[PDB]
């Protein structure tokens, strides 16, 4: 799982915590 502001794309929801590839980086409030 991504540690947040990891780069994923073809994992758009592949994200430890709450947080989404909105542009390719896991963004949230939880990883």
């Amino acid at each position: 799982c991504k540690s947040g502001g990891a780069w994923c794309g073809f994992d758009p929801h592949g994200c430890c915590g709450n947080c989404g590839c909105l542009v390719g980086f896991c963004y949230g409030t939880g990883c």
